[PDB]
């Protein structure tokens, strides 16, 4: 059945916008997720678990009597498609039990992992989300298996459909670089904002780098994508080697005998995938990623025993039974058991990625003092599960239930508590007259609060005004935020702070968090003014102000926005249509295709654009909330067609004379090309809609300014 | 960027039922087309729309100085994708202006004619939808020319994406029949639910089957096709002859001089396509179908000059300056005006099709009547373009405005009006309770109440349970209604309806199809009280009972259900696996994935299956309205395999001894296969959801009741 996106395979898709509808959602439209969560006897979930990790089944029998490394990989797996490009990924939404993730190569046979955990799952209901019991299920494995763990959170909510997000566009599973559309460029350079080395793998290739076994090159790639996953060296180190402390690997024959993965396979397959013909096709027999390792002494025990057989032997290549490379301890006695039958030991093993720990010579270091102080080993390990596992949950004000970490963590991007009393709707109109008294343009206010406000991603629920990490680096600093202009702005705004805080009573001050949004606000209410309509623009204060110290600039990096179509902004020339860039940017923005358009149309004609450009600025009444940019835009007296210097700039002529009237880029034209964005424009552009704008961009524009409010929720 | 589609295209695609979310409507929640429409000045929207048929635009220069021909094709093909065999397309959601429909190459050239009416649309804004101005444009094109049309109704409410709609399989626009995905097979048999030639088309190739010249096998082609639109012999002639006593054809140069459809084209020419590089691109110079034909001496006034030409010359095979095929009048005088040059004129000129109207001999009879009583031609025309234009918009409740035709016709399924006062709630509990002591089972009441109506389709707002059309043909001799058992069903009801009305005082009584719905409710009660649950159901009386003679039984045939999944029903063995045939009936249902999910697990628990089939009985408590379904599906104690029978049914047996606990279909076993669909049966199949999916079946339930119900809008 030929479809729109075969007809036309490069429109933009509006539908990521649309996901995620009250539709597809089974749940009532008031269920709200934490408040069952904090009903849920959490001890009595962690009871049943405990139980389940030697319960085995003989479907999917459990290696050496306990599933507790089955589990790990498990949640690691969850955790571990996070990518700090954009945010998307990670373990927050429980998209493991959906397409394309529950059927990816190196998810297999974590359909099985998934199915145990069925009754568990139906024992306790919409209390407990897939998405926080694949994490809690993780940290009861560790737990079971003796390691103690730094804490855990609640909070994830479920989703019902699988995220628009992208992973590549290669179209064969696995496939080594260089081909037609390779992710990697130049030496060995991985396309943001990917951050896996081949399709379908969580990071890296376990056989090195496009199958050659080399731990050095390996080396390079486990930390380009650990980075890329918001781990550093040391976290890297602590991860790979705690993990890899417990459970084994599965190869035990060739991979010819696996079948199609859960999205292919038969409806009486029930969900599973990977059948095996080799053998009994489990257990002893099973098939997962090819490779046939055991690390440790006691795979079902925390142990030291890693590092000790890592720096203890040296280590030959071999190849698994299906034909993988792997390596072995030359020398060595059978010391590690065998998975099943307590008649057979083997020789210590190793993946070329666990010997990059020892032969690069950074991680060597690591490694060597994590073997010499296994404490310290342990204490890595314990923050790092922690942070992998809880990175996309967003302010700590979402965190739940009854093991929630008191210490404040630096990647957490905190915020200090408020501790004294909050500006009043009276100290609010107060200070709205300041700001306008001050000389600060509607310009100056609503750019400001844009940019404060829109570095908010709802992918891991980072950025947004809270915090005013816009006045700190690297925020300041960034081109999209004018940083001369801002500076200028901010002096105001902070003198305007100081003379109100040092006229106050009884504790009450102002956040300049709060203030920064409040400005933008007046600044809107003038605009609205300017245009002639009375309105009131929405405040909700207590926004406080976090200090350099809590900001870690090396992290805020990846909310720099590179592309910022709401203010027909980017920075450098890329492959991706700049329209199409704009979708992704609502989309983290949490924003529908009418939101989009509303806010997108306004911010025009108020003066957010980068450099006062008048690309799109279609209207003779700038700094007036008015819907002008949508009528003028489909004013069909004016002709649109690229310049002759840059084909991505366009100049509109009234048709009969040749006179320029405007200039624009492919966001603002898109308005006036894309069927379905254009049938959106038309609503605002008509005769009747100058009252609909207004009270629509006031929605969108306090949607936009608390995004990060979940001291709200 | 690679997407699950890509990876798994065979998978079914839920998407289609979470289309027309709140999120994708630019309107608020609460906005109500028909209060809008119900205030706007229809006068004035006509007095606009007449002004602009002789008011040209240079960018696209009125033919002749009028526009009327132009904006009837417009009108036509936005009613002309309409299908009986699904309901799909039609005017009735202004889907011409969004994909694909809007670059269809028949409908080259209409965007134009959209772009035409923007600034009408721009001045009534949101109490004109842009559905409802193309076919109100139409009959102002007429009436403007000197044409009497039938009358209009107002209330085709906008939608804001494309609809899903299976086109067919072709990836070639325009593609001739017999390619690898050709829409024929057989002798020249069209597949089931198509109803047009070729991908791209309208109904039929204006030069004749896949392009051969010939009349008499073209006017096979447009019988068939046109009867897949509801039109007869009679309608068709009218139709043809009086669109083509307007306007001409556009084919003034090669077309290979013509670009990128609307879809395709750069983002600069704002939503218009098909830009033409033959000499000025437009008026004089215009091509669209690649044909040259003007049929009338007054192409801007109605007139019988239509057939005076096709009778009153021979015609001779031509080509026109694209090489298309078509006819010329043998010896004729330039009696036909040109449309702009006043001091030339041309031979009266045919399409291949125009000539099937003379040459299939039962199109003559009809054509030569019409010509000899050119009064009988304009009535059918009139009566034939009002069914064309509204033959979606369901029962005559929706029809908004001062011009509504009064007459009733046959082919609207009319229900007769309500002239007594309705039962109460205490009437509507005394029913129930007779209804309960008749000795009616649970599964009797729900089979009938489902069976009458669930025959709603979203699609075009036919079938569904007011009329009572269950108890007369050809509803009643349907297999999947189970005529035996459903005749004993309403012998019953029927005696309990006489002795409830002959008690009564003032003129109250129950009809007919209200008591089959309400006895559905008490059936749904009676269930609920099974499982030990007190429930009332909704109920809302105003059905009425339409007659025999009030329904067309032919045209009544095209809502037979031949697959109900909610019955677990397949008439008979098709190409489209079942699973898509009920994803395909819930979206004609109106029903989301979580509603269709409740739903279906619901039914096979009340015993609605057809014959009493224990496929997907998943229950020891039949007739109780429990979750057993779900929660039986989900246990992983049982595996399920093909028979070897049929394997398209499956065997669920314990997985530890073997025993036979269950059969099911494809459309039961979906729901534990499916990735997002088991993950809504696990809501419904956990611990804690009885109640919930108590409380969602009644309201799914309630709702397939009163899908047809626009009395109550
Ligand atoms: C360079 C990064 C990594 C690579 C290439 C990698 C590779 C793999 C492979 C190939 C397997 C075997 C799959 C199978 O055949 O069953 C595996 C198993 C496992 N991995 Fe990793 N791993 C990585 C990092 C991690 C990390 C960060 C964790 C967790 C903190 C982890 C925990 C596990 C555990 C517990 C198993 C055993 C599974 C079982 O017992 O069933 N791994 N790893
Ligand atoms: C067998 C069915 C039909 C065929 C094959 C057909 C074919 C065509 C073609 C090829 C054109 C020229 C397109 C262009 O080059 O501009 C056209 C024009 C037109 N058709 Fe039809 N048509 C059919 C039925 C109808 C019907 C049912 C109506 C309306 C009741 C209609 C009304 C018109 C009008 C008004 C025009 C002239 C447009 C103008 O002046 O711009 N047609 N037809
Ligand atoms: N822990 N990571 C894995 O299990 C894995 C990585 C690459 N191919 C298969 C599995
Ligand atoms: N693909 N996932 C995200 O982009 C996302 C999820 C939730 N809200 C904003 C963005
Ligand atoms: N009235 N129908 C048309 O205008 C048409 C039919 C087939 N190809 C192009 C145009
Ligand atoms: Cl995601
Ligand atoms: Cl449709
Ligand atoms: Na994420
Ligand atoms: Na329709």
């Amino acid at each position: 059945g030929t479809s729109n996106r075969d007809w036309w395979p490069n429109q933009l898709d509006l539908s990521i916008l649309h996901r995620h509808s009250s539709l597809s959602d089974p749940m009532g439209k008031d269920f709200n997720y934490a408040q069952a969560f904090e009903k849920l006897d959490l001890a009595a979930v962690k009871r049943d678990l405990h139980a389940l990790m030697t319960t085995s089944q003989d479907w999917w029998p459990a290696d050496f009597g306990h599933y507790g490394g089955l589990f790990i990989r498990m949640a690691w797996h969850s955790a571990g498609t996070y990518r700090t490009a954009d945010g998307r990924g990670g373990a927050g939404e429980g998209q493991q039990r959906f397409a394309p993730l529950n059927s990816w190569p190196a998810n297999a046979n974590l359909d099985k992992a998934r199915r145990l955990l069925w009754p568990i799952k139906q024992k306790y209901g919409r209390a407990i989300s897939w998405a926080d019991l694949l994490i809690l299920t993780g940290n009861v494995a560790l737990e079971s298996m003796g390691f103690k763990t730094f804490g855990f959170a609640g909070g994830r909510a479920d989703t019902w459909e699988p995220e628009d997000v992208y992973w590549g566009s290669e179209k064969i599973w696995l496939e080594l670089s260089g081909g037609p559309n390779s992710r990697y460029s130049g030496d060995r350079q991985l396309e943001n904002p990917l951050a896996a080395v081949q399709m379908g793998l969580i990071y890296v290739n376990p056989e090195g780098p496009d199958g050659n076994p080399d731990p050095v090159a390996a080396a390079r790639d486990i930390r380009d994508t650990f980075a890329r996953m918001a781990m550093n060296d040391e976290e890297t180190v602590a991860l790979i080697a705690g993990g890899h402390t417990f459970g084994k690997t599965h190869g035990a024959g060739p991979a010819s005998n696996v079948g199609a993965e859960p999205e292919a396979a038969g409806i009486e397959a029930q969900g599973l995938g990977w059948k095996s013909a080799y053998r009994t096709g489990k257990g002893a027999d099973a098939i997962t990623s090819g490779l046939e390792v055991t690390w440790t002494t006691t795979p079902t025990q925390w142990s030291h025993n890693f590092f000790e057989n890592l720096f203890g032997y040296e280590w030959e290549l071999t190849k698994s039974p299906a034909g993988a490379h792997q390596w072995v301890a030359k020398g060595a006695d059978a010391v590690i058991p065998d998975a099943f039958d307590p008649s057979k030991k083997h020789r210590p093993t190793m993946l070329t990625t666990d010997l990059s720990l020892r032969f690069d010579p950074a991680y060597e270091k690591i490694s060597r003092r994590f073997h010499e102080n296994p404490e310290q080993f342990a204490d890595a390990f314990a923050r790092a599960w922690f942070k992998l596992t809880h990175r996309d949950m967003g302010p700590r004000a979402r965190y739940l239930g009854p093991e929630v970490p008191a210490e404040v963590l630096l990647w957490q991007d905190p915020i200090p508590a408020v501790d004294h009393p909050l500006i009043d709707a009276a100290d609010a109109a107060e200070l709205k007259a300041k700001v306008l008294a001050s000389g600060l343009t509607v310009s100056q206010l609503v750019s400001t609060a844009w940019a404060a406000a829109s570095t908010f991603r709802g992918s891991d629920k980072r950025g947004g005004a809270n915090g005013a990490r816009i006045r700190l680096a690297p925020q300041k600093d960034w081109e999209a935020n004018q940083p001369e202009q801002l500076a200028a702005v901010l002096e105001t705004l902070e003198a305007i702070r100081t003379a109100f805080n040092g006229a106050q009573r009884g504790g009450k001050q102002v956040s300049l968090a709060d203030l920064i949004v409040l400005a933008g606000c007046a600044g809107v209410e003038q605009a609205a003014k300017n245009a002639g309509h009375a309105v009131t623009v929405p405040f909700a204060p207590g926004r406080a102000d976090a200090s350099q110290e809590q900001t870690d600039v090396e992290s805020m990096a990846v909310l720099e926005p590179v592309a910022d179509g709401f203010r027909n902004y980017l920075k450098g020339k890329y492959r991706v249509p700049a329209e199409v860039l704009l979708v992704d940017k609502a989309q983290l923005l949490t924003l529908s295709a009418p939101e989009m358009t509303v806010l997108l149309g306004g911010l025009r004609v108020l003066g957010a654009n980068v450099g006062q450009s008048r690309h799109g600025v279609f209207t003779a009444r700038e700094q007036a909330l008015t819907n002008d940019f949508f009528v003028n835009l489909l004013d069909m007296g004016t002709e649109w067609k690229p310049t002759a210097a840059d084909a991505d700039v366009f100049e509109g002529r009234d048709r009969a004379t040749g006179e320029l009237k405007w200039t624009g880029t492919r966001v603002d034209l898109v308005f006036g090309s894309h069927s379905q964005l254009r049938a959106l424009a038309e609503v605002y552009g008509s005769a009747d809609a100058q009252e609909k704008f207004v009270r629509d961009f006031v929605a969108v524009w306090n949607k936009v300014m608390n995004l990060d409010r979940f001291d709200l929720a």
